[PDB]
């Protein structure tokens, strides 16, 4: 079908962990879904100590926002690199076919823009990331990655073919940072990106992250920004990691249905405690909450979670079920 | 059904790698299954060089013992922290739903005890571990973790729905330790847990284990303590890793049916050489032995196996099958 | 059936990434398939800087060559250790059952040979590697590993039971090296294998590779040695890693059908972006190319790919499909 004959719909993106509006089951035929993102190089404070890095972002956030389409829609992205930036950037979609996922067609210097179109032929959650030839891991590990969800036209299905419908969705982007250290162990800072580059390469080659965070900073998904749900609600958590493996776990819950490597033509794994999302992948977990209270959502290398930053919280409202769990005898000396 | 109307059964636990008595197919309706564990802080020698650490244990062992129930039983655990210990502890069951897996309800100071009940609503093998707020990875990586198996009421099934019945079961707990080192590379020792804490945190933040062991020490599952089997026996090996990925492999055999991420509502993977158990997970592998002799069972990062400790042995009795394997010409000069 | 009554066929191996001739669907009954490999200790330059190591090889290459048989054939390997070598070697097949995969029966000193036979009872791709008692990870991480493919007698099948037939096959062996470094960070060199051994053990115990390469060196699968295909061709990429996890990704494509842990009795995962091959495993991915141009094939820890060596290329011939992807507005200032 001639693409100029299809409907166009413009999406207005939101900041993670929230997700723009969409319908699980497609309410129209295939469409050209129009997105715009503006690259922003910016300083970000990433820990409680005040460590400040030069982040490279899509739309001002780490991770970049979640894009949502259906299978056999066309994604049309206007990518803007304002002249207030200093570096060359591009974009590679793991959802796309050809030209390095789009990276070979989207190289933009400061003061340039470009528009890419691709057909979303495979359903699943997928990573997108910047990847300029010769400086790929530097851009990705400076925060320049997000994800796209390509829903089946008839929505999600369980291992038997019956519908799975979520009530809420969140997007957790997990970021490994490599902040250069001196011989004594303290972070260095740098005056220009070029003066930083060799020590960024040195720091990356150790293979050891200094920080591993959700939504761009230690503690970002806690306090006033904890995730929320109610007892009985069905929640989909999309989780991406563009560079290193992670092992997500809902402390106090499970992944009732999990696509660990993110592709919806496969049946989900049931009843997971913890699952492996390989570096370079997006995964998705569906859970129905059964108990109120605080939960933590972590990478279950618990050092990475509780010392390096890879931990967030849910606050869940509703009634407690003593059949599922109860304290029979509360802690006491006797 | 009112829980006070159900049968109660008391379990008497055994030391790993052995497993307490149970029936694969449930011989009764749902029960309250009663367990007791006593926390023990103790010194342990973990390598051939004599390196001694302060371990934190459930029931005196690293790992803690394997607990076994059926789906929709209630687990009722009496957890005792004697006044000979010095620290606060608790317990989180990945099998349980609510209150951080039980951790929010089981905080016991030295000289206290508590009793927790939860309904085992999902079948599989699952990690349990201590997790005190603010010091979670320290307790877990001091050895304070084990596993629980929740069997389907009608026992295990293959990828086609037919029964799988084991003749023997073993539990291998794999432990990553982070023993602090001085600048020259030698381990330090410490006079109190508080004086140790900052350097334990420093050691953990390197993300690099000093030791990775089965059943609490280098060589623990060898010699007089090698695992055993006979040709033709069906063996289930439950394997847990509460903090880091592992990649188990039976040298000379296979995993004929493997639940790599441990949850029995999913069909097993067939004919595995090696499989990935993510950190924070228990997995299980079923094998029927076909050849006698010595086997090694390893994490197949072979550095981790043969230099850091992650290797045990089977000794298998019976007749050799020359159709499966034979030396046609023995090593010789010619 | 008496093995002396079966047909014998002699295979002549080829250097990776190419694969010797075979038929996907078996054209005969079960056979004794005869292979010969000669061990070669040799110097190899592994990076652009000229770093030279002492490699330990099967047949002169890192990885060793891909062997191909069908399920229930017998593999008969003549393994030769010439007197120009200095070390003891052997071979363990993850495809085989008993005697440590063959390692206990194949110990050859320089100037010796041996012939091993085993029945290939399980279909899949599997690692083979040297494993001499007490020096296993040293030999494996010096390059002494390859893979064997055991095809189902009726060829490969998809998740629904229909045939999958490849037009081309390649074998990518991925090698983690641990070249010892002095305190300043420069590689050391050594006069004899014995004088090298303690520092090789020290380097391995850091768990941090210095190099991670495809086909034995940085850049080996690029330039005049890039992999090739045409639009519309079906390609199987077999990928092994004998010691560490990897996360393969075709940049610009997908794994349409992937056996991540390599065993063909299981249904493949569909539409993968990236997949996890555990250390100690071979995996296989099937893709039909849809677009011409250059692709990169990587470990998607992008530091490991683009700084440490784990990246190769495809050059694909044919016509571009603007429906799948197009530049709507080329990069420009406006
Ligand atoms: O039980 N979650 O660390
Ligand atoms: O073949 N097991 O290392
Ligand atoms: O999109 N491949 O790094
Ligand atoms: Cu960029
Ligand atoms: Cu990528
Ligand atoms: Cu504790
Ligand atoms: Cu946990
Ligand atoms: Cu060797
Ligand atoms: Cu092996």
């Amino acid at each position: 079908v001639d693409i100029s004959t299809l409907p166009r719909v413009k999406v207005d993106l939101v900041k993670p962990p929230f997700v723009h509006a969409h319908d699980q089951v497609a309410k129209t035929g295939p469409r050209v879904v129009e997105f715009t993102m503006t690259i922003e190089e910016k300083k970000l404070v990433i820990d409680r100590e005040g460590t400040e890095i030069h982040a490279m972002t899509f739309n001002g956030s780490v991770p970049g926002p979640l894009m949502v389409v259906h299978e056999n829609d066309y994604v049309e992205l206007r990518l803007i690199n304002p002249d207030t930036n200093t570096l060359l950037h591009n974009i590679d979609f793991h959802a796309a076919t050809g030209a390095l996922g789009g990276g070979a067609l989207t190289q933009v210097n400061p003061g340039e823009e470009t528009t890419l179109r691709f057909k979303a032929t495979k359903p699943g959650v997928f990573v997108y990331h910047c990847a300029p030839e010769g400086m790929v891991p530097w851009h990705v590990t400076s925060g320049m990655n997000g994800a796209i969800m390509v829903l089946p036209r008839d929505g999600l299905k369980d291992e038997k073919g019956q519908p799975l419908t979520y009530d809420k969705i969140y997007y957790v982007g997990e970021q490994d940072f490599y902040v250069p250290k001196d011989e004594a162990g303290n972070y260095k800072k740098y005056e220009t990106p070029g003066e930083a580059y060799e020590d960024a390469v040195k720091a990356m080659r150790t293979l050891t992250p200094t920080h591993i965070v959700f939504n761009g900073a230690v503690g970002a998904l806690t306090g006033d920004h904890a995730l929320t749900a109610a007892v009985g609600e069905r929640v989909l958590v999309v989780h991406s990691q563009a560079n290193r493996d992670t092992r997500p776990h809902l402390i106090g819950g499970h992944g009732d249905y999990v696509w660990a490597t993110g592709k919806f033509r496969n049946p989900p794994d049931l009843d997971q405690e913890t699952w492996l999302i390989p570096g370079g992948t997006a995964g998705a977990a569906f859970y129905t909450f059964r108990q109120p209270g605080v939960y933590a959502y972590v990478n279950h290398n618990l050092i990475e979670a509780f010392e390096l930053g890879a931990a967030g919280h849910f606050k869940v409202t509703g009634e407690w079920n003593d059949d599922l769990m109860t304290s029979v005898v509360k802690p006491a000396s006797m």
